[PDB]
């Protein structure tokens, strides 16, 4: 019934917010729509897999908030396997390699690939993490899709194809679906291209022992009966002295403040009194989530390792159901498995098939890429299509179509009277990730603490000490990477010498 | 409590559906979120204006369903004033003209303008009205914005600017916000460029005497206590023998079938059991509505007529708050007024001002364009910002960003178990308009009649006889319009 703060949503963001407020001495209630906590994280447990993350899973260096929260809750990490060679599969052929980036030998194609990644980061440096709409060329960049940007930037099909794969994998959307400004912001706010794509020293370095679902579960344990499951919020009324929050199962909650810790568009599932301000009213209809099926195929042994493959495959081409895989074997070396993502339009297309049909397609692809008949002998399979989730809307996160970020971006975390906004989408560092969920939840909680006069303004945004367990190596470039010309740059140099 | 069909939404589409079902002998209930019917139509009445449409207003030739429904309800139309000259205001100067298209005098610019409009219609001919995703180049066209298309097509800035205005005015969205495939479909399904932009012989020919709100109001009169106001639907349960529909004020309704007659994205305001199928679940997060403020400035007399101007202004440029106006004077010649639309990003930008500040900006603009100090002396002002509406989401209609129509378009009117889908967004002719609302409402109603075994399959989609009161003249082109080369075409000949 009556409390200090109602938190809507029991994903990592809502749970982090509720924990901070509870630890500060406030009476909190978490209203969660599902019969479980965790949201876009979900750890399945059964005999065949022990445990498997079907949602968010990976953590890495510079993600210090999720690492600190998880450590406090008694969790540990382990390293994703990257000992052996990675594979880039292009035009029906596999090319083994080492390092974060697939190597290119052709001098022209090399210049083009080098320029693409460099330019992504160059453009990123002009975009403020906390206010992308303030970039000098914000409007110009926001009014084009990533498809248009790639068409302008990439002078080789090889670079364009890899860049396209990169976009699909990063944001589970097509290049023509997303704003260039928003995408460039997204990469920059994760620390740039190298940091976002890397396993070793990047976002995919580690997983939690026992699954990421334990983060939300263990906070629920701490909060006890304060977390209310199967309580979808339907109505928020701010016309009176205290805020009134109503659920689908007819219960009413009274609070001084509310934290909305749900994906921005899912705010549409709530009826507001008074109506939302114009800008937010329209913003929440303009911000979809991406499309992905996460698929895990289990084998008797991690047979790829014997061929000096780590299990990482970057797979180009329309025919391939999965464009990217990682070894998902347990740290102990058992429950051998390959994790793959079916991305964007392919998630839409292949959802039509049965689970068994998708398993067959994946195994046949992996057999081709790994050059191994053993890939045709799976022992188990698990998958989750996030497009079907009423209380997620998709995965991994919210994307912005052309024109939206400059027009509506300012609104994302602007309080509406006594409602404050959390959720990973409102983060300024690793927005879209579990790390961003923690940042946003704790920041929203502190906004309320400030509103109550409990903390000063300069304490709303708090820095995070670097993890001792997961140290971050700096991102470096070589002299040649910095100064080699683009393709048009080389042609301009040719045009001058000839004159 | 218990009925045959629950209709969610009491706009024109929901009302048309409910009327058809009621007239067929079925027990219907309409659940409407607001304290009024009409939705994206709203007629305000007061002493100063008599009546004014603040939402949808215009009807015209080929819109035979809305015309027939309105006639049956006892309504009449009158013609929007287009007797005198139209004005095109470009680079700070007014150029009076006659006919639907503003003239172009520079020869290269003429070729470019001619080619733009022609190409829009050429492309439209390859897009099926009932299945735009089946266009031969559907994917190619859906994967680019209208901005990209205009950049490719328009070899002059003059043509590009006018084309941009056209897009903003048609769909209350920026060229970079919308799919080219969807926009080309939208124009084609209204009958093409000439039909959509024209007052005389086009979509803006007429208004209803007394306001368009009377359509929904008079159907509410016919249905009596069957329309429930201030009943926002929050929950639909299809797990049992009968469908259960719950409202925010705690009431429960039981029906054999449901019609959803709300904008597609507003389906998000309803919690579903079982959950929606994947494709619809995601579709309804990908389909926003446009942004517009409709503004009506009142004057003592229709003074523009004395200068041989009809009141139509096409106003280019970023500085102008309003890009397009029409004379909104009553058929009797009193309550003189100019109607203008503040479109897309300008609706967002200028919403920050006060009502009085917007009035001043409009009056100063109209004084400039009409070249008349009389424009600085308004007697009254009314406006409505549709962006602020929880139960509309915007106006005039839903737009599709790049990539959405091909991936999710098939889902729009696909039934979900016992839920059928109406709303103007699901129409195949004048989708986006009051006409489309009637088409979709009646079609959804007939889908249910077929499901009940009351009518055969071939009766779900029904043709409409042409209005005797509002006859349609055919759209024609000249030999030169058809065969004159584009700018690149002329360069190839050189
Ligand atoms: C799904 C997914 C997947 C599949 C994957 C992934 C992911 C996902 N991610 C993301 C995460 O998960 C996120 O971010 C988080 O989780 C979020 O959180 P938040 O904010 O909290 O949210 P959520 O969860 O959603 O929650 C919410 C809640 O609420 C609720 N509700 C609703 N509604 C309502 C409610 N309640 C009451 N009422 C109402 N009305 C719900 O239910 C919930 O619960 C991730 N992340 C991380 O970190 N990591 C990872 O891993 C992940 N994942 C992914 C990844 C990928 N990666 C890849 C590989 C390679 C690469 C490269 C580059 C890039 O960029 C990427 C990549
Ligand atoms: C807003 C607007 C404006 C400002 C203007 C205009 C318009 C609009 N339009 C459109 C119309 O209005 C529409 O289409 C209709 O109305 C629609 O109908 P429907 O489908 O039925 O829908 P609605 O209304 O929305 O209804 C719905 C209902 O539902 C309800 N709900 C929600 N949610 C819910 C509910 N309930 C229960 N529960 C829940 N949950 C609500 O409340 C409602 O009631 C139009 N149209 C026509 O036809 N006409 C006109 O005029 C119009 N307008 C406009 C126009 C413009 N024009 C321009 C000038 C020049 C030009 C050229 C070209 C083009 O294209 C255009 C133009």
């Amino acid at each position: 019934n009556k409390c200090d703060v109602v938190v809507v949503g029991g994903g990592i963001s809502g749970m982090a917010a509720a924990k901070l407020l509870h630890d500060s001495g406030l009476n909190v209630v978490v209203l969660e729509a599902r019969d479980r906590v965790g949201g876009r994280t979900y750890t399945l447990r059964n005999q065949k897999v022990k445990y498997v993350d079907l949602g968010g899973s990976y953590v890495g260096p510079t993600q210090n908030r999720i690492l600190r929260l998880a450590k406090e809750l008694g969790l540990e990490t382990y390293k994703v396997n990257e000992v052996e060679r990675l594979i880039h599969h292009v035009k029906g052929k596999s090319y083994p390699f080492r390092g974060p980036f697939p190597p290119v030998w052709n001098p022209i194609t090399y210049l083009d690939h080098n320029n693409f990644w460099r330019t992504m980061d160059d453009m990123g440096r002009e975009i403020p993490s906390d206010a992308p709409w303030k970039a000098p060329l914000a409007e110009e960049w926001d009014n084009m899709t990533m498809k248009e940007l790639l068409d302008k930037l990439c002078w080789t099909e090889s670079a364009k194809q890899l860049a396209t794969l990169f976009v699909n994998l990063c944001v589970t959307a097509e290049t023509h679906e997303v704003s260039a400004l928003w995408f460039l912001w997204y990469v920059k706010q994760c620390g740039g291209t190298t940091r976002i794509i890397s396993t070793t020293n990047g976002g995919q370095e580690r997983k939690f022992v026992g699954g990421s679902g334990q983060v939300s579960e263990r906070i629920m344990d701490l909060l006890g009966d304060r977390v209310k499951l199967e309580r979808p919020v339907i109505y928020i009324d701010q016309t009176r002295e205290n805020v009134l929050v109503e659920t689908l199962n007819h219960e009413m909650y009274e609070a001084k403040y509310v934290i909305s810790a749900i994906p921005p568009t899912l705010g549409m599932k709530i009826h507001f009194n008074p109506p939302l301000p114009m800008m937010r009213n329209q913003m929440i209809t303009r911000v979809p989530l991406g499309s992905v099926i996460k698929c895990i195929v289990y084998y008797k042994e991690p047979f790829w390792r014997k061929k000096d493959y780590c299990g990482t495959m970057i797979i180009d081409g329309e025919e391939a159901p999965v464009a990217y895989t990682l070894d998902d074997t347990k740290p102990e070396g058992n429950y051998a498995a390959i994790m793959g993502f079916i991305l964007a339009h392919k998630a839409r297309k292949l959802a039509r098939l049965t689970k068994e049909e998708r398993l067959k397609k994946l195994c046949e692809l992996y057999a081709k890429v790994l050059g191994s008949l053993e890939a045709l002998e799976p022992v188990h399979y698990e998958e989750k299509n996030w497009c079907e989730e009423q209380y997620s809307g998709g995965c991994y996160t919210t994307y912005f179509p052309p024109g939206i970020l400059t027009q509506y971006g300012r609104v994302l975390r602007q309080p509406v009277d006594r409602i404050y906004f959390a959720g990973t989408e409102t983060a300024t560092h690793w927005s879209g990730y579990m790390e961003g969920a923690v940042e946003a939840g704790e920041r929203a909680a502190r906004e309320i603490l400030h509103a109550m006069g409990k903390i000063p303004e300069d304490e709303i945004w708090q820095s995070e000490p670097e993890s001792v367990d997961v140290p971050a190596q700096p991102i470096t470039t070589t002299f040649l990477e910095r100064h080699l010309p683009s393709v048009p740059g080389l042609l301009r140099l040719i045009g001058l010498t000839t004159i």
